[PDB]
């Protein structure tokens, strides 16, 4: 197969205003343009810490120690130099290639590219219009800006390098992630850090035990985030306020811990069964009705605004995205069989637990565990990590028994930065 990222970018490559360009994000201020890299149709990478997407997060300096929460890690200097940004680009590229090298990742990335956020921007119900927050503004060689629609942007982490807990992370663009429309996703991610987990379920799900012997493959972490992005691009994410008041783990239960249904869905495996079957049927009916609303909007559309593109070219983009049926009079409708397949593909087939099987890596067995440790890594050298094998390199002592993920055996590949065990209020 042909690679997912066709250009091996170096951070210092000259801007060209096309796939290497200074850009601005909608709704951020008169931010200084940032240098960004288009790695695939609809997908950009910004090798900067995210001081833009959310107004409440602008400084990278660590809080006072007495304010910091235990599962957190700060490093204000991370991703501030050209060499780091170069390594970041190469690391993220390699992980997209590792994902795309599996049939499951091919399926997911294809769904992501086809998941163009719906043109529901118009005030007038017969007019088809892009929503502005679903684009970026790209500086051209002549110094002018052009608006470019995109689906996904990978960006560096904000102040807290390891990011949110057991509910939200993608963020909400009004109801766009939940009303069938979809919206452009900004994923905070770093290929330069990973976390440790424990190989025994009794230990991994206990807040008091384990130092984090095994390292999570960061391809699984990126796949996890891309699965959320898939839900959000198709507008079928579950409101983070729909949660499981965990009562299957004594330690979660005594601390009143809650996990969003969206996280359980995204992990898959046995976790998804904790989504009450009645609430899941309700969700499905809800999303099915949102899709019907979209078919209706396209059926009523006489005109298109912005764009030089055809009213029919764009009607067909969304017919393809949502797998709509078209009758003899050109009317669009939602087919129940096809909705069931699309919804299932996005929520049951694309799961963390399924990616673990395709990568043949060791991984947490449930989302309902406790983090153990965070490590510094470098996956760019092929002597450290490959597209095909991750850390578990063929023809080395690391090929068998997940030895490459074993931070005790493969110790030169991990630098432990912080332990989380014993910090949890128990
Ligand atoms: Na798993
Ligand atoms: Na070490
Ligand atoms: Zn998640």
């Amino acid at each position: 197969h042909m690679p997912f990222v066709n250009k091996q970018f170096n951070y210092k490559d000259p801007v060209n205003g096309v796939d290497i360009a200074y850009i601005k994000i909608p709704n951020a201020g008169q931010m200084q343009p940032v240098k960004a890299f288009k790695i695939h149709n609809k997908i950009w990478v910004i090798p900067e810490r995210d001081t833009f997407t959310n107004p409440e997060e602008g400084d990278l300096n660590p809080p006072p120690e007495a304010k910091q929460v235990p599962v957190s890690y700060y490093d204000s200097t991370y991703l501030s130099t050209d060499n780091e940004k170069d390594n970041y680009l190469k690391g993220v590229t390699k992980l997209f290639e590792r994902i795309y090298s599996t049939d499951l990742g091919r399926m997911l990335l294809t769904s992501i590219v086809r998941g163009i956020p719906f043109w529901g921007g118009s005030t007038i119900d017969t007019e088809l219009k892009v929503i502005d927050t679903n684009s970026i503004n790209v500086i051209q060689p002549d110094g002018s800006y052009r608006s470019e629609e995109l689906n996904l942007v990978i960006i560096g982490p904000s102040a807290d390098i390891i990011q949110f807990e057991c509910k939200s992370f993608g963020h909400e663009v009004l109801n766009l992630t939940r009303n069938g429309y979809g919206s452009t996703q900004y994923i905070r991610f770093s290929p330069d850090f990973t976390f440790g987990f424990e190989e025994s379920l009794e230990v991994d799900t206990n807040p008091l035990l384990g130092a984090g012997k095994f390292a999570t493959d960061p391809a699984v972490t990126l796949a996890h985030e891309l699965i959320h992005a898939g839900h959000r691009l198709y507008g079928i994410a579950i409101n983070p306020n729909r949660v499981f008041k965990v009562n299957t783990n004594a330690y979660y239960e005594m601390s009143g811990l809650e996990v969003s249904f969206e996280e359980l869905r995204t992990f898959g495996g046995h976790d998804a069964k904790f989504i009450d079957s009645l609430q899941e049927n309700e969700f499905r009916l809800y999303y099915y009705n949102k899709f019907k609303d979209i078919a209706s909007t396209l059926n009523k559309a006489k005109s298109i605004v912005g764009t030089t593109a055809s009213l029919q070219y764009m009607k067909n983009v969304f017919k393809e995205k949502y797998l709509l049926s078209e009758d003899t009079s050109g009317k669009f409708s939602v087919d129940k069989l096809k909705f069931d397949k699309l919804y299932k593909m996005l929520t049951e087939i694309y799961t963390e637990d399924n990616f673990v099987k395709f990568f043949k890596v060791l991984n947490r067995k449930t989302y309902l565990n406790f983090d153990k440790a965070v490590f510094k890594i470098n996956i760019v050298p092929k002597v450290n990590y490959t597209i095909y094998d991750g850390f578990n390199l063929r023809n080395t002592n690391l090929a068998a028994n997940f030895n490459g993920q074993n931070t005790e055996i493969n110790n030169m590949n991990f630098t432990k930065l912080k332990n989380f065990t014993g910090l949890f209020e128990f």
